[PDB]
């Protein structure tokens, strides 16, 4: 049979696939879209494919224009797999550690390419890594009180609020509430 991998992530079919846009940013978190091989392991209210990604940004009367992927334990999807055209850059976030100032560098100038170049549109950065939750969390909450001033903990509530699910890696939250600007 073929080669490549297709589990599930574990737990990723307890999560809402795609949060709200949060008002105030450019930002939307989802958890990661997986490739047609995996589908042979869901029910079909279970898949999630990059169609569904797409198809679900539209239900909000949204647009995406950039995809910002955290992932690295499988090849989840191909970029150049996506049924629409979007720019997209990987970041890899490795582990339970807090993500290193090098991965939160790469994230914020990501954003601000995208942004200083999209001044005439409300397109989205949209952000995932396995459950669209932790490291994602972690990242757009990091960019916005390093970067716009924003108190941790309404960062955090808007995620969370957002997203429809809650932020759970402690360390990520001990980091956010205390830790350095970087
Ligand atoms: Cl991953």
């Amino acid at each position: 049979g073929p080669l490549g991998s297709n589990h599930i992530p574990e737990r990723w079919k307890d999560y809402l696939p795609v949060g709200q846009r949060m008002p105030g940013t450019r930002f939307i978190a989802f958890k990661v879209p997986l490739q047609k091989s995996f589908e042979k392991k869901l029910a079909p209210e279970e898949c999630f494919s990059p169609l569904d990604l797409f198809n679900k940004i539209r239900e909000q009367n949204e647009e995406l224009g950039l995809i910002i992927d955290l992932t690295y334990t499988q090849r989840y999807y191909k970029p150049e797999d996506l049924p629409e055209t979007v720019p997209y850059l990987k970041i890899f976030t490795v582990g339970h550690q807090v993500p290193d100032d090098e991965t939160i560098f790469k994230f914020k100038h990501a954003v601000n390419g995208f942004l200083k170049e999209n001044k005439d549109n409300d397109k989205l950065i949209g952000v995932h890594s396995t459950h669209g939750l932790n490291r994602t969390g972690y990242l757009i909450c990091r960019y916005l009180i390093d970067v716009e001033g924003v108190r941790p903990d309404d960062a955090i509530e808007l995620f969370n609020r957002c997203r429809g699910h809650c932020l759970e890696r402690q360390n990520y939250i001990e980091d956010l509430q205390n830790g350095p600007i970087r």
